[PDB]
């Protein structure tokens, strides 16, 4: 038993980091087969940063003004292109541990795991969350840009996000693997800010179920609410709306404990009414909503890779 | 910016865990140069595990009824020997992946990354603290024996920490790599308890550094007090003695706010006597215990690993 946030082994893609250099500025890159891809600002000066034309600052660039390091190892760069907001630089060596790996873009409410990059050497490894206004709250210095967010099935790498920039309130925004903001945001130095956010019902649910399954029952109780009426009370608090569909994600988690899903947004309900009183669930003062279904069947029984 | 719980990148340790087999008890190993390492316990019937003379059920055993599992590889064990209370199996094959590494003792105090371990697969990777009572508040399920915890000074493992039990509460006893338990506990099943803990006091300083480095100073005051007169009330809210050396060792932390070490000890003082009001520190509604200074010079500054 136990509960705390955990992310997937960082191994297969410890061997993929790099290190980009172009012109002064050096960030991270992500090396699978012949390319390394890293976020498109690396070609920027400090005054390009402002308004650039990136079709404009590419053609006056060529295979040589990049830099490729791997490790000890320096990488010859035989092409280069952009595809929206990230390079994509042709390298001569297919990177000899490239895994299994897929390019997905996950949904707000949806974990994973970020392995935070300096130089092309990896320093730490943490879960994250896709906020609802799509930022994340990470942790991320001056040169971590390029740094990758990924999920592990089984034996497979789902790379789903890129760093790219931090923004005012010292949260981060990012890409997906194809070049695609996760939400309204873009690299180029603007007055760009995060955007409301709401708290991920489903998640707090599902972690409530955890700390039932680990011996935390002193917030159940006998009573029980309808679907319409508990979306009544989330509204008021912030909490986005509960599905038909977020309820029968949580069968499985529900016939584990005997607690009708119903019945554990009643106590939600008075969670949110009452507060905690001075107590506390799975070591934490907070309702935690950076836990899915999914990774609590995943703690709380057992899933391992390859 | 931003702040979170982190671990060292697992991949130099992902390389060195195998499956043990022994008649019907599957446990994990650290494979390191030739030898693997693993809880003596798996040597053990389930009536063994009551009062077990280790001595007279190892020499009972032959290099034959262990076997080992590397992936899909299956290693010849050629020795076995007790140290302590771990088991030191002696395989024919060198670890092809053997990283630089040490085995140290850690403090109560320090922290570490576990990389917790199914049949020989890694499954999560998450930051622990040894607790003042030297339990750790990990998560682990049955089948996680063997599992380590680790340390990574720039390319070299400091491994400390192999995971033997859980206790009622659902904490988690283990030993260091030479096999002496942390703390007053035993592999043999008994009605052994984790004991009174407290929480550990330059630790919480250090993360409210973190917060003030991050922008959260709505804690912060104006006043200052002794060493001794904090000491008086850490004593009443069951928080550790502070000394010189703890103050000598967050001074770089003090010179990069200006925030005078005594300081923020006033500051601690009222946090604990008037609670935090409805706010939070770091997105946590607690006083976290569980970062020591170098954990924050190291997030809020930036240092990498090989
Ligand atoms: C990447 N280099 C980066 N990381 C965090 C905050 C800001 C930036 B930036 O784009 O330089
Ligand atoms: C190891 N197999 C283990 N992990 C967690 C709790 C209990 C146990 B046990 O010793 O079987």
């Amino acid at each position: 038993s136990g509960f705390r946030k955990m992310a997937f082994p960082s191994g297969k893609v410890e061997g993929c980091m790099v290190q980009v250099t172009c012109g002064t500025t050096t960030l991270n890159g992500l090396w699978l087969d012949d390319v390394v891809y890293c976020p498109r600002h690396v070609i920027c000066t400090s005054e390009d940063m402002l308004n650039p034309n990136y079709e404009d600052l590419l053609i006056r660039k060529s295979n040589h003004n990049f830099l490729v390091q791997a490790g000890n190892v320096q990488l010859r760069v035989i092409g280069h292109s952009m595809q929206n907001c990230v390079l994509k630089l042709k390298v001569d060596t297919a990177n000899p541990k490239t895994p299994k790996y897929k390019f997905v873009r996950i949904q707000p409410g949806q974990t994973f795991s970020v392995l935070a990059c300096y130089n092309g050497s990896p320093s730490g490894v943490y879960q994250c969350a896709m906020r609802p206004n799509f930022t994340i709250k990470g942790s991320f210095l001056n040169g971590s840009c390029g740094s990758v967010g990924f999920n592990i099935d089984y034996d497979c790498v789902s790379f789903c996000y890129m760093h790219h920039m931090e923004l005012p309130t010292g949260v981060h925004a990012g890409t997906d693997l194809e070049g695609n903001f996760y939400g309204p945001f873009v690299d180029r130095q603007t007055a760009q800010a995060a955007g409301t956010d709401t708290t991920i019902t489903v998640n707090v649910l599902a972690w409530l179920y955890a700390a039932v399954i680990n011996g935390d029952r002193w917030f159940l109780n006998r009573f029980t609410t309808t679907l319409n009426d508990f979306n009544l009370v989330a509204m008021k608090y912030n909490y986005e709306p509960l599905t038909q569909d977020h309820v029968d994600i949580l069968g499985p988690l529900s016939a584990q404990t005997g607690i009708a899903v119903l019945d554990m947004c009643a106590s939600l309900k008075e969670l949110l009414q009452n507060g905690m009183n001075g107590r506390t669930i799975l070591g934490s003062a907070l309702l935690e909503d950076e836990f899915t279904p999914f990774d609590v069947v995943r703690q709380c029984s057992g899933v391992t890779f390859q």
